[PDB]
């Protein structure tokens, strides 16, 4: 599924991400844009041989199991393929674990380089308040 911008924002707000660990909804939508372009099926291999999965490009090194990442912890206790569903529930519950882990949303390098410090509430502009 390719989510629309306000569509994704309403799904993330309904699953509890607006203001989670102090991060406003605009932050999470901005990260989803530059991680996956709102595409739940997006996958991208990392140079260390792990792969990132889904809307928020959750990485198989630490968070989900894909069977091909020597060392994987699978801390969200989830197959990485289940992060590619049209229903973002698994991805949101796992992202809640990642942002809570110590370095906040800086865990998403795309958030740190392209979203952090920017007017992120522009990402929920026009969406039903």
């Amino acid at each position: 599924k390719v989510f629309g911008r306000c569509e994704l924002a309403a799904a993330m707000k309904r699953h509890g991400l607006d203001n989670y660990r102090g991060y406003s909804l605009g932050n999470w939508v901005c990260a989803a844009k530059f991680e996956s372009n709102f595409n739940t099926q997006a996958t991208n291999r990392n140079t260390d041989g792990s792969t990132d999965y889904g809307i928020l490009q959750i990485n198989s090194r630490w968070w989900c199991n894909d069977g091909r990442t020597p060392g994987s912890r699978n801390l969200c206790n989830i197959p990485c393929s289940a992060l590619l569903s049209s229903d973002i529930t698994a991805s949101v519950n796992c992202a809640k674990k990642i942002v809570s882990d110590g370095n906040g949303m800086n865990a998403w390098v795309a958030w740190r380089n392209r979203c952090k410090g920017t007017d992120v509430q522009a990402w929920i502009r026009g969406c039903r308040l």
